[PDB]
């Protein structure tokens, strides 16, 4: 249902070049790297399995990149061209193409329109920045596990923000103080965390 994440599907945080944590983070999911050590656990903790450079982390990373490539290759159903803002919108299922840096200030609503099989793929050509206390919400049967944020460079999740979905970034994912995620942080470089909660979702 949407992009196949393969062995990456159980990970809350996956980054080849490490996960660097500050504060009382809780990862409800697996965590891995391709060999780089993680730092800041404790005081962080994970409730799933740690996979630092084993067969699972190699296959999970490869699968995360396969999904990134497939996500970028999809034909857009909605061309948003140079639109810079996501906040204050209600989006039905689609592949949404954004050509430049996007921000989310306020609330974004993902409307399943009564169909739980609804898929969202956000094709963000460069950066994603979510603002402080921003939120993504699900209505009318939308499922977090069917939402994909395909971030063309790096994602910055703002302080005390809330995100639903699978963040598949080409490079860095930074979750600022208190950001919460129902989904996953699948980075192409590093993940930085500060007092976050990440909970992996199923569909």
């Amino acid at each position: 249902t949407g992009l196949d994440l393969g062995a990456a599907s159980s990970f809350g945080a996956l980054a080849p070049q490490g996960v660097a944590n500050a504060g009382a983070t809780v990862i409800n999911g697996d965590m891995g790297t391709t060999g780089t050590s993680i730092t800041g656990f404790p005081p962080g903790l994970i409730t799933g399995q740690l996979h630092i450079n084993d067969d699972t982390s190699t296959q999970a990373f490869a699968d995360s990149r396969t999904a990134f490539v497939a996500g970028q290759a999809l034909i857009a159903t909605v061309d948003q061209a140079g639109t810079a803002t996501l906040g204050g919108n209600t989006f039905v299922a689609g592949v949404y193409k954004y050509d430049s840096a996007v921000g989310l200030d306020g609330v974004l609503t993902l409307d399943g329109a009564g169909d739980a099989s609804s898929v969202w793929v956000f094709q963000l050509a460069t950066t994603l920045v979510t603002y402080a206390s921003s939120s993504i919400i699900l209505t009318n049967g939308a499922k977090a596990n069917n939402v994909f944020w395909i971030v063309g460079s790096s994602a910055t999740l703002g302080t005390y923000s809330h995100l639903e979905g699978n963040v598949i970034a080409n490079a860095l994912i930074a979750a600022q103080t208190g950001a919460t995620i129902n989904g996953a942080l699948l980075a192409g470089s590093a993940v930085t965390l500060d007092s976050n909660t990440v909970t992996v979702q199923n569909s």
